[PDB]
């Protein structure tokens, strides 16, 4: 006897009247995926032995016996299924009633019940794998995932990754940091942070606090990681619980990629950056003038202007002036030499 | 835009960016019968006004407003929905989202989540009509009727009769009731009592005890009643609170019929027969002898023994015997007179 569906009866051959002997029927009962078989009995009379070995009713799964019952739930200290119900594990219930060549006494045998039960994967989730990164919702049949404002659902419907490229840093200093730092970072994510500097200043990049990429003890980062790309090299790729020791570019553009699989809650990485470039010699200001600003070193496009005393103006070549601007250049050399002050005679 | 299915998300228009201004939306929820709707919201932004005048997200079936929000979850003391589930009365759920033509301010909308849930049919039923008689059982999707042992499931899927007809009342004396008296009979069953006597007696019918039986005040017993056939001559319909008066019949076979119908909770009844039959006159010993059984009246089918004292005999024509027997026929007659005793001589 095969049944597939959502709900059912079933009783024994007879039904309400005493069951024949030598009989045996079994019922197989298949439900659709994400659903239990749920079944109770609201009349048992059979005749009882060890291990229920004579007359019986056998509840089982492919290769789980889930219960077996014989006695009559009149008499009590049997094994009997009484107000107790049968709760499959997974799709399937197989029910079989036997009857022995001994039917002396007449026994009503049983009437069941079965239906559907719909599986909460919500609550069973967090003792399996592979589940919502985010948020689960349960229905009936089902379940699926959705994600945290902000985040978006990746094409395993599952995890909850974010858009983390739309950035540009063009400042002389700046911090770059692993999504929510130093929460966990978003799974499933392809982060591209871009550094872009002026023609001649060199970024300087430097890690700092905590730093947690996931890492193997053998391979070399294979699920989550940092690439740096300066000119037509890249550096890395790097992870672990060691940040890499400072970088010194000679570029003025950086591209740091950061990469994170489907799984970890690891708290990420942070970077200070610091857009350097070549030293100027010291400046001496001219006999009868100054310098301003009066810095210990000057850096690259650092502007300085030369004056002179009260009575006396700046010199080019044989013309007189109130002040001469001079600039720290790329190569580290001046725009112009330190012009001297003549007197107004 | 039109959605028939089991569940769903919804989100503002533009979601997770803020919503365009002049825009309105409508969402159809339709679930198969025996479900209805579960709807909650993960995020809720939008702008707040006056019975939610302005922009909103109402909730309505095809006759009930169910719900109306505005506002954003930030702010308390809110018309915002929180983490309270709307849940529809029937199959039909309408979700309308309206933004008028001022949207200085950039509320981001909203995200939703519905899904199809189980009606449990036994748990409301008791406050409706046309409910399971005996038992209840709960599926997805629908619900069936059980019955009782002993008790079989009428055409209606939901009253529960009884086979209350395998009867044949034989002996002089007996006691016929309603099934399960004075507990509320069955209802849709259809009893057929049978009292068959041997010809010559005469069924004396007596009422006993509660008598209850569904009635009306203006119609004759439109719903259950006893009816009796006698002969070609049918008996009642009888009904209500008050039995019949002593029927005495001229019959020696008697049906009576018993009819309930799909609803009430009724006691029944209980009688009492009696089969009884004509007088015979009374008879006088013979000199020298005896009659036994010595008793004060006679009826159909009593037998005696007439007996002579020590030294006589029994004389029939003018032939001697010990014993002669007599019996009371059924028109009230005794098949033979008393006849004399003869002494031995
Ligand atoms: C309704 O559900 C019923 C319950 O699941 C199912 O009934 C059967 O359930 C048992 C498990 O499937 C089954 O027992 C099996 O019998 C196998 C013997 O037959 C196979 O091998 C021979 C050759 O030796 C072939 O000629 C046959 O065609 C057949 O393939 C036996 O091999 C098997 O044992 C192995 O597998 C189990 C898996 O759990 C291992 O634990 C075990 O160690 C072995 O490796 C197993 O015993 C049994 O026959 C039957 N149950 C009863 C009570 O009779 C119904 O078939 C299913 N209905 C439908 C339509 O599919
Ligand atoms: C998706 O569900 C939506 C919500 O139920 C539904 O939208 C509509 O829902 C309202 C109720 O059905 C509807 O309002 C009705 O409008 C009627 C006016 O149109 C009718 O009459 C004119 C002639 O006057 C005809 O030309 C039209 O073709 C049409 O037949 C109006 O008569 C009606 O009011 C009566 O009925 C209600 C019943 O509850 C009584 O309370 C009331 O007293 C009146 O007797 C009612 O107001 C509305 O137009 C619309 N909602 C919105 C927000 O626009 C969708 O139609 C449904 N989708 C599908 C595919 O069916
Ligand atoms: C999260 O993960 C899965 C996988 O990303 C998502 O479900 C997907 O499932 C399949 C692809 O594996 C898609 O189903 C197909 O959709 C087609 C377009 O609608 C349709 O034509 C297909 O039907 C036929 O397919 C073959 C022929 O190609 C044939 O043998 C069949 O008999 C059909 O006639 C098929 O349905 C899904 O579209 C896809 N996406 C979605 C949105 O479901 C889910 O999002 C999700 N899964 C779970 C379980 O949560
Ligand atoms: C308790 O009450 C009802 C009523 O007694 C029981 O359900 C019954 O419902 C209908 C009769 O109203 C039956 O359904 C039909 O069964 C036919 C045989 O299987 C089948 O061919 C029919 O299909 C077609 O019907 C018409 C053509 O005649 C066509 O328009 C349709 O599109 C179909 O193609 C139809 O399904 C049921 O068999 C009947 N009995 C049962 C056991 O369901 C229920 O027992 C119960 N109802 C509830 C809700 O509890
Ligand atoms: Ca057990
Ligand atoms: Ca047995
Ligand atoms: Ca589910
Ligand atoms: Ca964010
Ligand atoms: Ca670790
Ligand atoms: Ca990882
Ligand atoms: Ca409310
Ligand atoms: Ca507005
Ligand atoms: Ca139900
Ligand atoms: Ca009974
Ligand atoms: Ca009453
Ligand atoms: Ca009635």
């Amino acid at each position: 006897v095969e049944l597939n569906n959502m709900f059912g009866q079933i009783q024994s051959p007879g039904y309400p009247d005493s069951y024949p002997s030598d009989s045996e029927v079994t019922w197989n009962i298949t439900v659709p995926d994400g659903f239990r078989i749920k079944l109770y009995f609201m009349h048992f009379n059979l005749e009882s032995s060890y291990l229920c070995e004579y007359d019986y009713v056998k509840v089982e799964t492919e290769d789980q016996v889930l219960a077996t019952f014989c006695g009559r739930e009149t008499t009590d200290t049997e094994q009997t299924p009484g107000q107790e119900v049968v709760l499959s594990p997974g799709s399937f219930m197989s029910i079989t009633f036997r009857s022995d060549f001994s039917n002396e006494e007449r026994f009503t045998g049983f009437d069941a019940h079965y239906m559907a039960v719909d599986v909460d994967e919500c609550k069973e989730r967090e003792d399996e794998e592979l589940s919502c990164d985010h948020y689960c919702h349960n229905y009936i049949g089902g379940y699926y995932c959705s994600c945290r404002f902000g985040y978006i659902l990746h094409t395993d419907n599952r995890t909850c990754r974010v858009e983390c490229s739309d950035n540009l840093f063009t400042q002389r200093t700046g911090v770059i940091t692993s999504p929510d730092f130093p929460n966990p970072y978003p799974k499933s994510s392809e982060c591209l942070y871009t550094i872009e500097l002026e023609e001649g200043f060199m970024v300087n990049l430097q890690f700092e606090d905590i730093f947690d990429i996931e890492d193997h003890p053998e391979v070399p980062c294979p699920y989550d990681y940092i690439k740096i790309k300066v000119g037509p090299k890249v550096l890395g790729p790097f992870c672990g619980e060691k940040a890499p020791e400072p970088i010194s570019t000679q570029s003025h553009s950086v591209l740091i990629l950061f990469h994170s699989d489907n799984s970890g809650e690891n708290r990420g990485w942070r970077l200070s950056y610091r857009a350097a470039g070549n030293e100027c010699p010291e400046l001496q200001p001219p006999v009868h003038g100054k310098i301003e600003p009066s810095q210990a070193k000057y850096f690259f496009k650092d502007q300085v202007l030369v004056s002179c005393d009260t009575g006396y103006k700046v010199l080019k070549d044989n013309v007189e002036m109130d002040t001469f601007q001079i600039e720290c250049l790329k190569d580290g050399t001046w725009s112009n030499k330190i012009p001297t002050c003549k007197k107004n005679e």
